[PDB]
């Protein structure tokens, strides 16, 4: 698939108020991601262990990994479609190490579209959630590719 400028303007123009504040947002979308679908709490070995809401909100290794997680996707999305070698590297550790069914990628792209839909509702009309949806759908079908030929098509 293929976006146009104009939807890759509307992503990158949200994607700007998320990077005033990287590792709020990271936190938020991980926590809607776990609260939302918690069998994906068991792939971070790190704080598999958090019962709650609030411990998820005090744990400093559960925000390192958000900021992470967010500040990876943000490279991807400012290639505007080229990001055949930012793509490799991620898809390897995640087919091989990590072990993420394409189906986790697509609950993180749940869980994004929510937080940014709550935190940004002047930025984030139809329009804008239409094409960051487009934008992660993009992102999905490369990465299942990727982990395909990798062996892994999970
Ligand atoms: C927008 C989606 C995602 C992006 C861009 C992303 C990016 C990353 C990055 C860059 C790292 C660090 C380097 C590496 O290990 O490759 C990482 C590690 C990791 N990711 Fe992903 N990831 C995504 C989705 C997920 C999802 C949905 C899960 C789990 C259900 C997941 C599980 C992990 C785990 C377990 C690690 C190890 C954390 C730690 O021990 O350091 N990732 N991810």
């Amino acid at each position: 698939m293929v976006l146009s400028e104009g939807e890759w303007q509307l992503v990158l123009h949200v994607w700007a108020k998320v990077e005033a504040d990287v590792a709020g947002h990271g936190q938020d979308i991980l926590i809607r991601l776990f609260k939302s679908h918690p069998e994906t709490l068991e792939k971070f070995d790190r704080f598999k262990h958090l019962k709650t809401e609030a411990e998820m909100k005090a744990s400093e290794d559960l925000k390192k990994t958000g900021v992470t997680v967010l500040t990876a996707l943000g490279a991807i999305l400012k290639k505007k479609g080229h990001h055949e070698a930012e793509l490799k590297p991620l898809a390897q550790s995640h087919a091989t190490k990590h072990k993420i069914p394409i189906k986790y990628l697509e609950f993180i792209s749940e869980a994004i579209i929510h937080v940014l839909h709550s935190r940004h509702p002047g930025n984030f009309g139809a329009d804008a959630q239409g094409a960051m949806n487009k934008a992660l759908e993009l992102f999905r079908k490369d990465i299942a590719a990727k982990y395909k030929e990798l062996g892994y098509q999970g």
